[PDB]
DNA sequence: GAGTTATGAAAACTGCACTTTTCAAACTTT
DNA sequence: AAAGTTTGAAAAGTGCAGTTTTCATAACTA
DNA sequence: GAGTTATGAAAACTGCACTTTTCAAACTTT
DNA sequence: AAGTTTGAAAAGTGCAGTTTTCATAACTA
């Protein structure tokens, strides 16, 4: 059903309601295919209807996320931000909803996101465009017309060298690691370096998903739409800590032919995977803007555009879905524009 | 018998009620042709004339998958599911509860779908939502007052979100290997050896294998002729060379008279009935394993798959990939007709 | 948006009412690709926008086919026959719509359909299964219930063959043609012949759809979605009759680079192509079940598998959506299924 | 400002408000770069609030599209069609679907379409889906009565290989046609040289119109030349020189008798520059000439071919997108693609 | 020990609604 | 005719709203 | 003359709903 | 060891529905 745009007296509870409503669409829209919980996640769309306050409505989405609901973390917090500028205690324009403006938002965003980055404060831009879009489609009186706001608010990645790269590899065999997770975490890490894969990639890996033909390995990836990317490695790369690792494996209570599994038996998370690549970036001395596993991955794809100059090659091996995506990792020099206009003077 | 949309007082009972007569339905129009006791399968359309509970609609759909009415699974548990949420969602979906049939809307079967799918397959998704489009689609077809007027859900849910697994020729020479120089007991080995062979060479399906007949093989000029049954009283036929099959036969039907076998079934259990896929698929995925061969499919259809495959690298004929495999559509066919080595090479110089 | 199944005392005029209604949403969900004057379309759909009677809706729709708009012919005459139907048995014996069923139906098509193809006899039902479709999902009274009808009433084609193929090319040429149209209709039947592109194809077809290169012509199709599909013949077939035609060409007042066309300078007819092949067919002596140009494609079809054996050459070359489609130009042989079996060795 | 729904008695008259209101929100909205005399469009939006006929909208979207405004052309035209489609099914009908604003839903605009897009392609349907849609929203944005409250259409409609070129030999006999064909003396060294840039180049139609001389840069046998954009950025393509040197020195020495507006390389008998229409007739008649006549015949289908070329030359898509201006490599990535004489040999 | 849960912040993607452009017949001028 | 321009028509091209994921640290458990 | 207009009939396609099956972990029996 | 049950994940297809051409009559030029 539809709502009148104010329907309690309190402009900043209507306010609040509005959010509510919101957050509450989107649990619904937003992918769903790394819940873990499908029960906490119905619980969710219940206690968001039946929030009364800004830290209620806070909590619930941070157990959505929490439960795997991932995306709803974009849009929970700048809208709670917006909804404590507005219900500011004030002496002597924020009497009701219709007074939300351009020139309001626009003042809330230079107020709120004052020392974050250029992303970030896109991301507070989206999510402000986002829950007025739905108000003005949502809200109706019985005379069937609505109010309308109308809101519009109108190169290389940090990366290892190849040289880098070499001592990095170097340096994972070289640091210290204790036995029972020697051989799975190095395993791990220079699957990433050498495939350029993911971080949920890597960790969701199954032994099924890997074949051996010629001295070298298949890998099919899982994406979205349920389909998959493949890539390869050669074998002799991993072949002695695949063989290694598996062994030690059998020892787990391993789920779902799971490869990397901790002594629980479930996948590893995000967070030990982190500190494991930093701190071999840390013993290699290559600290700088970015320490991760994402890193490795844009060190990957720019080591494959300079050894191959194949934009397309980039693109199937990187997944992308677009081109526009692998030019990133590209840098043109304009005197080339002369193997251009030699086309026609040779072969 | 069309019946009214709303019977009793509670809107949960009579979701119940309009289920048991979907699944009614569903059960005597979905194929009954893979049903070995038809008594089986008559009790539980007895019990489905009358109103059950959730408990009762979920023991007597599986009764009547384990007969052999397959079809009924694909949408037995998803409208089951759709009752447990039913039952405590509208109580709680906003302040006021949802006391009728005609608080179900298309906004409310969304809300069930996102949170019944989550962290589930693309294609499980759509058998879902499959399942509730017939259940609205039903009860708009079946329901009507005494004025012969009716209540329309007009339910649409229009939101609706390369070359398969397979061996080739020197991945099916090793697998073949596997199949004789693997460990099987003495009372199993000449049958399931028989059953897989005859599969991997002729690229049958699992059902059609395991349903095959002894008056069903010929054999003239050092080949078989094997007749498979199909829909109603259709035959459809393969080839074999006798050479592949012929010492495995002799032994295995020599052996077979030791089985309490009532008919001539020519693959069967101890008990003499039937082999069931998931024997099978386990046999299978056994020897793909001690060959080193385990990839993203395991069972049987990967070996159709592989048949079909090699079929057309060898002759490159369309119409005979339809014709030995049994597609009733080309469109089928045409799936096996379908540079990351250069981007693994950069670590070396 | 939305009207009671009931709005009228009698029931057969209230049957005109909602058949009105089924044509005017045909008129406007069908495809005007094909209509060379719209504003004979306007005058349509402001006609279907009131109650009509049978013979006015019958004109009407006349009237939209005959403007280009041909999709509506499958529809109209079906069910103004069956209005005819369930007038004259209602006086016999029917008091309401309710009544209509699918034993009624069924009756009304073995009256009707009497005598008439079974493809014939399936257009009928298709219209027919439409009209109450439609009805279920536009009648409603003023307590939003609705009635509900729920209907659902549950080799190789005709062609020449290489030898006759060979003779009625001959006869093309053979034939006595006026020498006001020889040129023009010698270089469009022999196109068809050799490419086997559809009759309205044909007759659409433009100069800059051909590319002269190496000694062989592309010729670009254009289809569905306003895609091109292309099939190529061999130079000698057809440039010398190419070159003769479009310098007589220049005589006519055509415009847009249209290829053939008549005196006042416009596209030929499907009427006049037919009746042009069917009197070479009649002169070669290959008179059969099918004399036009479609079955001209039908041939094409067919030698292509026989002398190629490739089904997806078929397929792209033809114009076919679906594989299945080319599979009816196919004749398998049982015992080949041994040299799948032979594959292994 | 915003303005209520139904100001006016007829609610024809009321559609050419809201359409002349749409308008010219769209002439301030779309891009202005091809605009030279920037006074005559302030001259079009002032005209624009007081069209008040079909004529004289008609007349002022004309004159917007002449000063560089193009885009227009896309939304005038089916508006324009559709405001005339209202106003005589509501004088001849007297349907009371055309008594309100209001009454005007997706039914009528479904019919409208059947009518008006009756023999067009496939295509133009989707430009005129486009302007309807965009018209009604912003309406649904633009419309308030006194209390602040709108009305709300909400309108929905339901939806509905290398590209044409020459290939190296084609081009061969593409560029000395060029020279063989017959042209006056008095264009001859113009049009050569025009056309002979663009297809050593690829550059587009307006691209080519616009070249200054003073953009030239000449430096070891090799042109730098740089293209105008959008805002203040230039693009560049390099072209070697003895490819057009004699045609250039040639040309230059005849455009000293014109009356040259705005520094161009190229212009007509009257001083300001040519238009897309001649270069392309131009274009044609070379291309007929050498019996190369095909799906497309202008510039653009050179720009196809220098592409095509330079990506069968050299295999890199980066230098595709850098030579020819592309900003998305989605559309650089169309001249990677690419049996039918098998079928063609089945009557021998 | 060998890892997890929680979290504000910062990206890392994805695709289609919409903008921007030329095609090419009809027309006008010198 | 040569030398152009106007115009309906038909595309050719892409910016940015919107979705999905990781960064990188604190607080746990011992 | 060389074609068009009109028409009931007879196809010639096109595409996606939804029916039917196996995958494969968990579970049971001889 | 020798099986079957089961939620889950596909594998596969018949038919509603759209868009032509067939083939003749009746014309005029
Ligand atoms: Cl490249």
């Amino acid at each position: 059903m539809k709502h009148p745009l104010e329907e309690l007296k309190d402009p900043t509870e209507n306010l609040l309601l509005w959010i509510g409503r919101f957050l509450r669409y989107k649990c619904t829209s937003l992918s769903n295919s790394q819940v873990k919980d499908q029960n906490k996640v119905f619980e969710c769309l219940n206690e968001l209807n039946q929030a009364c306050s800004s830290s209620q409505l806070e909590k619930v989405c941070k157990k959505a996320r929490n439960a795997g609901l991932l995306g709803i973390n974009t849009y929970a917090l700048p809208l709670l931000k917006f909804h404590e500028y507005f219900s500011k205690a004030r002496l002597i324009a924020f009497n009701s909803l219709k007074n939300i403006d351009e020139v309001m938002l626009a003042e809330f965003l230079s107020v709120y996101t004052g020392g974050l980055s250029l992303a970030t404060k896109k991301n507070y831009r989206i999510a402000l465009l986002g829950l007025f879009s739905y108000i003005d489609k949502q809200n109706q009186d019985e005379n069937e017309k609505s109010y309308i706001y109308n809101i519009t608010l109108k190169k290389l990645p940090t990366h290892l060298n190849n040289e880098e790269l070499e001592k990095f590899l170097e340096s994972i065999d070289k640091i210290e690691m204790s036995a029972k997770v020697r051989a799975r975490n190095r395993l791990l890490i220079k699957i990433i370096v050498f495939t350029g894969m993911r971080s949920n990639e890597a960790l969701q890996l199954k032994i099924k998903d890997f074949t051996l033909e010629n001295g070298c390995y298949t890998i099919l990836i899982k994406g979205k739409g349920d389909k998959y990317r493949a890539v390869m490695l050669k074998a002799f790369h991993i072949e002695s800590l695949l063989k290694e690792w598996l062994i030690e494996r059998e020892l787990y209570p391993v789920k779902n032919d799971l490869l990397f599994c901790n002594q629980k038996g479930s996948a590893l998370t995000q967070a030990y995977l982190y500190k494991q690549v930093e701190r071999i970036i840390n013993f290699a001395g290559l600290r700088r803007e970015k320490n991760g596993a994402h890193m490795l991955r844009h060190s990957f794809a720019t080591l494959l555009y300079q050894k191959r100059h194949d934009l397309i090659l980039v693109q199937e091996a990187l997944g992308h879905a677009s081109l526009n995506t692998s030019r990133i990792y590209t840098h043109f020099d304009k005197q080339r524009l002369e193997e251009a206009a030699s086309i026609w003077e040779e072969n």
